């Protein structure tokens, strides 16, 4: 997790200001009043968890399926924007009519030189993909994907009444995707919708051509409708010359929505009553995270009012459509009440009783089991591979994670984190300007870390507010998405609490008063200073969502919070291949234990191995790291290094002996935290394996030199706890979770303190 | 437990110096060399645990039985010395021959005016005790005891062939007694032996008179042997005019033993080869705790050489006998090897590796169950009472103590106490002159606290060395015995380790060179400074036993260590009465819980009650407090207040910020100690009762005022742990253990720190 001050926050982390999204640049705080009331449809969203595997290649074909696939592909960062995927796709099937030969040759597969026409059909369907790999020689395909696409028309079932088999399909694993959207994500949505406008007609045409085909004869003679097949689809491809223009339409519905927001009356911003109605927008005004997307792209690209729309006809064609009313996005529009709620609340009491520890937190049970893949490549001799799930490290390590599936529950974490509770004297005097604002989400880490980037750098970029901006455009991307997902998540969750919101320019640089933020209100909070407001008027009135967050009364989490976890043995006997890599290849790696007693080096040196007790190596497998399982413990890692370096900065600053007592107790209580945690980690059964076996090895080392064979001399007290960590080290790296540069940290922190048991055991 | 410095100790606690026993008065350290080699019979001792109930009144009669009873009586402090009991006893049966009427009247019970003689015997034996209570009107008996004694002669069985029944006996509960002896204890022994010289003849005479009695007739006619009965016993009472003189004989065998010790050759101190032999003394020289008794009474009364002995004949009559060869003492002579061993060892390591934490400790499982008495007084309408054991608070509280019978095992205590381990920086630098000398015994507390005095005052008197000497002669007594039992225990245990010892005057005030101490030696210790010696010569050479203690290698405890625990339901259907009181009368007492939330006083106020769930009051019972069960936790209490006030004195003295860090971690780790201890105490089933029920009561208090009835508002986090202590409070007072003026301390210490969970939970 992670925390801020309650009074200050901009001096703690600029990223959660509305102002930073507004690009206010650290200076003046937003406050400007003169307000317009709102309401909630609790706003459009995504899913949150959707780990599943589509079938393709079975010849059913449905654009909504592929839309997810390309969308996920960009979410894999396989190229970049979906829009790029699409323009490059059209660049691909600019091999459109310039290649009649696609028909002439696939029909040649139908056998062929079909001027020798007849009810020729016999058998063969399901792998034109290879003869179409010859079509890849005809249609080179640096991407696997569209090459894997085009097969379908000839072989969805065509000719639907024979050809014939498949008895086989294909594969891909969509994972859960991004939680909340943005400019690029949206244009990717509507772009995916132009593709939606593509493929469905592309199926329907053939769907009727087949009706007009088997005139009988039987399937009738070729070099015709077959030789047709998709020429009409090419015309359908030419029906696709003009959907819209994604950035323009998105910017359009955007800024017109903003005009619907802004106080600014005049003709530049006068949403016509001629069209203030007309469906959709009437609830679409209510969406609010979508509104965050507004202020976001308003932040990046100014406003750039192309206003492709008129005032009414047609201010209709442009908002004919948008992403939620697309199914093309994994993301989906959202009903009324729950918003996206699933976080409880508690708050510190000094019997006064203003909070000093805000408690806002997670809600999430991590995977109970994970399974290794055996990369049995054989077909194609390239990317094509089979994984064949089988038990291995799997079952046993999983059962060992079950206790971790208890003792590292988030509820227990925050509950202990809440137990930090009493601090700076007593009791009853803990208050002093700011107060800690602890928080964190399952999502931001589960995704940004899934991209393999280490979220904490972005987190710190938020903490300083200002972007490091030295990153690769890829990392530039992960940073951006990190930002608006943090921010917006906090926004619309905070919104999920407080019922009412009002629009607020800002002013400052105006830059034409279109720039704007929000201010909120609640009353129940006790007459105490809190944030800039205090509470002022018996009511909040704050720009800043965190402020409304702090005042909220304690509650409970709602969502099923489960990791759901994938399975695939079915699809595995089916596979085939897909962009899978990221796992990656060789399931684990050794870590080397060491210790000294009687002033002698020993170095236990253990692998990897199954370690569990059946050799050897194994080999080969690789298991996926759960995003979640490492993400959560990384939240805590962020806490560890947080209290470490920051309160060490306190060790540097306030040299007051009482403040000395504070840094003492706090750093040494995170110390007792990881202490007792690894402590319970050592009792784990694999931990038991590491204990007995590594101890067996170094006892064998005792037998090395003949005089230090004088029985065990390690065991007294300190050594046991001292090696107890080693169990937490196997549980660390190559348990499939922690990423090293970690035990590193833990080592230094375990050096920071006396540790000991500290008692128990 | 309790601790000292390793280098210093006289500046830490003078009481464990040999010198304090020598009355050196703080100044010069003993060291004087010129030495005489010794050996061990591992020395005479006592038992250590002997909780059992003698039968009397059944008419068997055996002086060895009564010897224990009087001895225990003085150990109850019922009067004072056993010698006092005996001289006052003879003062009692100075009603000896001046009362022929005891015969004339008991025979009158035989019916009587026996000049009307015949084989009169019919029936009636077993309660002359009441008609002898009329003899108490004849022989007033401020003590119950001798009155309860004299009955026996007429009614051991006399006349042995009728009279007749008893079908009933009597009672007394001997407990375990003092571990090790001293001057007064010894003279009490030999005095008990003159009583031994008394009663056995007192039985034997009648034992033959009966043989010469029932001449038949049948039992023959009275006013004769009956009228005789004990006149010969009075002559036997007159055989008892002169055993010896206890103080003189004890002083004799004493100082002659000392002459056997001292280097001083000349005629005043030249143990005759004429009698250096002659049994007993040949192994008696080897006894060494007995030798502590030597240096002790040599300390109190100078030497005062009456030398009732000559040089040989008879230097025999005086050591004809002594206490171990008496059975009169509960104490008993001891064989070869074990001495009285039952303590393990460990020591702190800095990989150098001199100890910084000596670990010397206990070994003792406390009672698993205890049972209340119902004081059903009815007979005599005075001291006479029946207890009738029945289940009550008993069974259930006991089962609740079973977890305490796990989590407050001494082994776990010292093991956590050993975990204090790392301290003052790292690692590897913990060393700095002195080092903690943690220690304590089951015995000293189990007994001195059994006397109801609070041992810790005596402990502190030892810590300062110098006696407070303001105590009542009773308390003067408990102080003395506390001293020599501590001291000697440590002595002969330390002796139980090191094989060899040599005699050492001292010198100083000489006072005639008879004053003397001991110096010891071991070699294995590493070349490091330790105590005054360092190690000097590759060998120890120290006067002071603790020094030899510290160097010893780690080991394990041996003894059965069990509390054995009394039972009595049998004897209960039998009882009768004995000096029982001390329990005392009404089994328990209420403690009042209180808490504030929403700024309102609540005050849970709970009794007592069974509390367990069946009323009411009950009443009446009283249960014995185990000596042990409270004694041990009192050891820890001594530790609590120890680290508290002493390291608080460190808070006063060394204001160094690092030393600030040290006082921080140590005081706050005792804090975490009692924290986690009461923490696990709260999960106890009676603790569960206190939780749910007191919570039920204050929730009922919520229903008091109608608006604070707004459901529970206590439960968040801090309150639960905050009331978790209350379970440890019921477990405290009137669990039958802790004595209050205790939670007092705990309260202040729980105020000392943040506490919190500190985590968990």
């Amino acid at each position: 997790g992670f925390n801020l001050k309650v009074k200050d926050l901009n001096g703690s982390a600029r990223g959660l200001t509305q102002a930073f999204a507004i690009g206010e640049l650290k200076n003046q705080l937003s406050v400007g009043a003169l307000q317009l009331p709102l309401q909630f449809t609790r706003t459009f969203s995504a899913s949150m968890t959707s780990e599943l595997l589509w079938e393709v290649g079975k010849g059913n074909i449905d654009p909504v399926m592929y839309a997810r696939l390309f969308f996920q592909y960009a979410q894999a960062g396989g190229a970049l924007s979906v829009d790029e995927l699409v323009n490059q796709f059209t660049e691909y099937h600019q091999s459109t009519a310039c290649n009649p030969e696609i028909w002439r040759k696939l029909t040649a597969y139908i056998t062929g030189s079909s001027n020798r026409a007849i009810k020729a059909d016999a058998v063969g369907k399901v792998p034109p993909t290879a003869i179409l790999e010859q079509l890849r020689t005809l249609a080179p395909s640096e991407h696997e994907l569209f090459h894997h696409i085009t097969t379908d028309f000839v072989c969805h079932v065509l000719s639907p009444l024979g050809f014939i088999l498949p008895d086989a399909a294909y594969v891909y694993r969509v994972g859960r995707t991004a939680t909340y959207p943005n400019f690029y994500a949206l244009v990717d949505c509507v772009r995916a919708s132009d593709l939606r406008r593509m493929l469905t007609a592309l199926s329907s045409v053939d769907s009727k051509m087949l009706q007009a085909t088997f005139k009988a004869k039987g399937a009738l003679a070729p070099a015709l409708i077959s030789q047709h097949l998709a020429n009409a689809a090419t015309t359908a491809f030419e029906r696709s010359r003009g959907n819209f223009d994604a950035n323009a339409v998105v910017s359009s519905v955007l800024t017109i929505l903003g005009r619907l927001w802004s106080p600014s009356t005049p003709k530049e911003l006068d949403p016509s009553a001629r069209l203030r109605n007309t469906n959709g927008i009437d609830q679409l005004r209510s969406n609010l995270a979508l509104f965050i997307a507004y202020q976001d792209m308003v932040k990046q690209r100014g406003r750039a009012e192309v206003i492709f729309s008129d005032e009414e006809l047609s201010s209709t064609i442009i908002p004919w459509f948008i992403e939620a009313m697309s199914e093309v996005s994994p993301f989906k529009l959202r009903p009324i009440n729950e918003t996206t709620s699933y976080i409880g609340q508690t708050s510190a009491i000094d019997h006064m009783g203003q909070p000093s520890h805000v408690v806002v937190y997670e809600d999430w049970q991590f995977a109970k089991e994970i399974t290794a893949f055996t990369p049995v490549k054989l077909a194609n001799n390239s990317n094509q591979r089979f994984l064949d799930v089988e038990p291995g490290i799997s079952d046993r390590m999983s059962a060992t994670l079950a206790p971790i599936g208890n003792t590292f529950a988030v509820s227990a974490f925050v509950k202990n984190r809440t137990a930090v509770y009493e601090a700076v004297s007593q009791r009853g005097t803990v208050n002093s300007n700011g107060a800690e604002m602890t928080l964190g989400f399952p999502s931001v880490v589960e995704r940004d870390y899934a991209l393999d980037r280490d979220p904490m750098v972005a987190i710190a970029a938020l903490r300083t507010g200002i972007v490091d901006e030295s990153l690769e455009a890829r990392a530039s991307n992960d940073l951006k998405r990190s930002m608006f997902n943090y921010y917006a998540a906090v926004m619309h969750y905070a919104v999920a609490h407080n019922p009412e919101v009002v629009v607020s320019e800002h002013q400052g640089v105006a830059a034409e008063q279109g720039s704007l933020y929000l201010v909120w209100n609640v009353r129940t909070e006790l007459r105490i200073p809190v944030g800039y407001n205090a509470i002022e008027g018996g009511s909040i009135r704050t720009p800043e969502p965190l402020e409304a967050i702090a005042y909220n009364k304690p509650i409970q989490p709602s969502e099923v919070l489960q990791a759901k976890v994938l399975d695939l043995a079915n699809h595995t006997t089916s596979i085939h291949i897909w962009p899978w890599h990221e796992a990656s290849t060789e399931f684990a790696y050794e870590d080397a234990y060491s210790v000294t007693i009687r002033n002698k080096r020993y170095t236990a040196e253990v692998k990897e191995f199954e370690l569990l007790g059946l050799g050897q190596r194994r080999e080969r497998v690789r298991i996926l790291k759960p995003t979640v399982a490492h993400a959560i413990i990384q939240m805590w890692y962020s806490w560890f290094v947080e209290d470490d370096r920051t309160l060490a900065a306190a060790r540097r600053t306030s040299r007051d002996d009482a403040e000395k007592l504070a840094i003492d107790g706090r750093r040494m209580q995170n110390a007792v935290t990881l202490l007792r945690k690894i402590e319970m980690i050592g009792t784990t059964g694999i931990g038991a394996s590491a204990v007995h076996l590594a101890q067996s090895r170094i006892v064998d080392q005792m037998a090395g030199r003949g005089l230090i064979d004088d029985s065990s001399d390690l065991h007294v007290g300190i050594n046991r706890h001292r090696i107890r960590i080693w169990a937490g080290l196997a549980v660390l790296q190559m348990m499939g979770l922690l990423s090293r540069s970690e035990a590193e940290a833990l080592t230094k922190v375990l050096g920071d303190s006396n540790a000991l048991g500290m008692v128990v055991a």
